[PDB]
């Protein structure tokens, strides 16, 4: 019933989103890579900006994700800088560096995801945000998911997303933000 | 139930949105006169941007409106330039100059309104758009309403909005978009 | 010595810049088409934005031009909208329409040009502006030049730039801005 | 011969620029604290942007500075994020955090400054950039200067700017860049 192109370069993101989409959602890969200036202050701003740039060019309904790691004792770092921080380096160096940052510090943290729907024919835009609360692990563990998942432990668990990647589908920020986006969309039709 | 501020400096817009409020919504003018640079290409971009800027400086749900007159035979002019066009001059003078532009041309026009709700607490953003098709009168009539109302005739009528302003309450771009917004809030709150 | 690419999509601007160029400059068109959202509210802001965006992507010194027609009685219209106004129509039609807007108004106008140099290796940016004061003719005449030339009369002249386009080399907004820019660069080399 | 306002919120920048002002220039703080979203990817873009905004509000010549600390082994961190990083925390906390990140890494870094002049009357804008190269110390020393001074050691010295702040006047990113700017001006004017 509703068909959408995904506004995203990230293949792990393509992956997570199709696997939690209801049957009434068809989620297609964008026919083209489109440069987006990601100069927003928040996940919401960047998510909307990707949805709008992609929507205007493709002239078809689109969905966008903007996401990252928020560490409370580091002022929300890396936040929107999640990818850009030490971007020439491996996620493993990034995680080691942030471990050094956190010695002696409260390790509370969250992955946040802003999920955006834009229909450029109707000029309807919907954006919702959700999060998964956890903590940074004392050490990098496991090879599942992507990015910072090897050192993030969701609340109510003692393993990292790198160790129990299947759990992302159930409780991660992206799963909940998009299910909450699907839910709104479902209602308004 | 739901209090909301209006992300605008326009009294006329505040009046018009105030009068169509649903029973479950409280609608207040914003307590700050915040400057937003309206550099969007489209009414949606500007709407969305006022709502984010207002919602962030206020830390409370906001609604914003970006609106204008679009005259097809003039390329959609004045469009997002509706206020900035000859801004030091009265609307009378603006309407006069646009009448000259239109001599001998198809007179078909629309008012368009991009209506956006932003909740900065949850990060929920909803933006919708509507319009009233109509045409430019051959002369300026009435004093009702505001802006271009005195020379705009909605389809199915022969008086301008400046002549029959009460009719705005029922069929205007602003009345239609904001109801479209309420019907969305209602269904998802 | 100094080679610059021009951060422009306008081949008339290219040829006009080349013909006034000092002996020590080499001026080449951009080797790549790059998209820039011209969302500045002034010429200076758009000129600087084109220079920066093209400079950063080309990794090489560049120059940009933002230019337009400013008519005083019309609040400076079309201004930054010079190109966008009625952009699907010919200039003849955009002129006819502005002729209609000028009936019974003061006819004085200026072309304005913001000329920018950007060296992205040193991060040196230099932006200078000039103008040519004149007035709008009562009709369109000449096929020379480009854009609004055929109804623009320079102060101290009888003929429009469409009739005497050869005079642009000496006295246009573009000739004066760029030579001002060449002269600043002379001193700082 | 020239009264220029400083487009800045930083009392410490105010003082350090003031003290290297050349004879023909009366450098003042700005009368008004004005909101500027520093959303640029580089120092130059933020510098330019602060200059333009202030200069449009104030209608007089202004100068702006955007500056930060660039640590090479950390991908250029904190860079444009130099203030915003851990912004609710003291600079002692920030520097302590960054020492941890640097354990086992190349300590080299630069303070960088983009110094921009903007005349909103003529529409002339000049932006130049400079840097002071140096290294992060293994410890925080001295309460001189500001920000990251107490753990930055300019090349060829053994003291942090925290310990020798009076040498900034002569060798800092800021003095060099602002003198580079001054130099360029008193050729043209
Ligand atoms: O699910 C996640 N696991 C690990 N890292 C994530 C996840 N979601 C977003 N990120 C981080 O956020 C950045 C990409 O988000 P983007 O800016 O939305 O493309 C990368 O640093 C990711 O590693
Ligand atoms: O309901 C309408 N009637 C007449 N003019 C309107 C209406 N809505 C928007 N406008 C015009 O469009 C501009 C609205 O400014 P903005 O939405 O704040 O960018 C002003 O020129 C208004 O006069
Ligand atoms: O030298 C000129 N003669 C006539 N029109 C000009 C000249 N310079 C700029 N323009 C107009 O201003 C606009 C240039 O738009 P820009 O590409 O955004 O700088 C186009 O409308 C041009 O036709
Ligand atoms: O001379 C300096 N010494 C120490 N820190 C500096 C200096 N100049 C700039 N910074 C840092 O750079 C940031 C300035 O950011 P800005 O005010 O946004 O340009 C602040 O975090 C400063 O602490």
């Amino acid at each position: 019933k509703l068909t959408v192109y995904l506004a995203t370069t990230n293949p792990h993101k393509v992956e997570e989103i199709k696997m939690i989409a209801p049957e009434w959602m068809e989620i297609l890969p964008s026919p083209e890579k489109i440069e987006v200036v990601e100069d927003g202050e928040t996940f919401l701003e960047n998510s909307v900006k990707k949805a709008v740039v992609y929507g205007k060019k493709l002239k078809h309904p689109v969905m966008a994700d903007d996401s990252g790691l928020v560490i409370y004792s580091l002022g929300g770092f890396p936040g929107v800088m999640s990818a850009r921080f030490m971007e020439e380096h491996s996620y493993k160096e990034k995680m080691r560096t942030i471990l050094k940052m956190l010695e002696g510090k409260d390790r509370r943290a969250a992955f946040v995801c802003s999920a955006t729907f834009f229909d450029p024919v109707e000029n309807t835009l919907i954006s919702v945000e959700d999060r998964v609360e956890g903590r940074i692990a004392n050490e990098i563990r496991g090879t599942g998911g992507f990015g910072y998942d090897p050192f993030f432990i969701p609340d109510g668990y003692d393993k990292t997303f790198g160790e129990i990647p299947h759990l992302k589908e159930k409780i991660s920020h992206r799963s909940k933000a998009f299910r909450k986006l699907f839910s709104v969309l479902e209602k308004i039709l």
